[PDB]
C-alpha cells in the first residue's frame, strides 16, 4: 500500500535509535511493505526531521543546565520508545553523549551567540548513523 499508518510512525521512531538522517534509500529498504511515491517519502522524510527536532531541542535543554550549574533517557526513550519494546542500544548512547558534548562546548564557549552555530554540530552528528537492524525489514 501507499498510505502511511501508525504502525509505520511507531516504527519510524524506534529506527531513530538508529538513524537520525536515513536517506530515501533507507527508508525504502527497511520499508518494503509501502509503495514509495513523492507524497509518502516526503511524509517518511518529514518524520525524521520532526524526530531530529525533538532530539536536539532536549540536547541543547540539558547542555545548557549543565553549564548553567538519567531524566534525559527518560524523556527520550519515552518519546521514541513508548511501548520500551527494545533495549535502548549503546551507539544510540555514544551519540547522544557526543551531541551534547558539542552543544556543552558551544555554549559554554558562548558560541550559542553566532550565526549558524548548530551546523557544525549537525553536520558532525548526520555522519554517525548506524545500520538499521535486519529485523526491522521483517514485518
Amino acid at each position: 500500500s501507499s498510505t502511511l499508518t501508525p504502525m509505520h510512525l511507531r516504527k519510524a521512531k524506534l529506527m531513530f535509535f538508529w538513524v537520525r538522517y536515513p536517506s530515501s534509500a533507507v527508508l525504502k529498504m527497511y520499508f518494503p511493505d509501502i509503495k514509495f511515491n513523492k507524497n509518502n517519502t516526503a511524509q517518511l522524510v518529514k518524520w525524521f526531521s520532526n524526530f531530529r527536532e525533538f532530539y536536539y531541542i532536549q540536547m541543547e535543554k540539558y547542555a545548557r543546565q549543565a553549564v548553567t550549574e538519567s531524566e534525559l533517557y527518560r524523556v527520550l526513550n519515552l518519546h521514541y520508545n513508548r511501548n520500551n519494546h527494545i533495549e535502548v542500544p549503546q551507539n544510540f548512547r555514544f551519540v547522544v553523549e557526543s551531541t551534547l558534548r558539542e552543544f556543552f562546548r558551544a555554549i559554554q564557549g558562548g558560541k550559542d551567540t553566532e550565526q549558524s552555530w548548530k551546523k557544525s554540530i549537525y553536520k558532525i552528528i548526520s555522519r554517525m548513523d548506524d545500520p538499521v537492524p535486519e529485523y526491522f525489514k521483517s514485518p
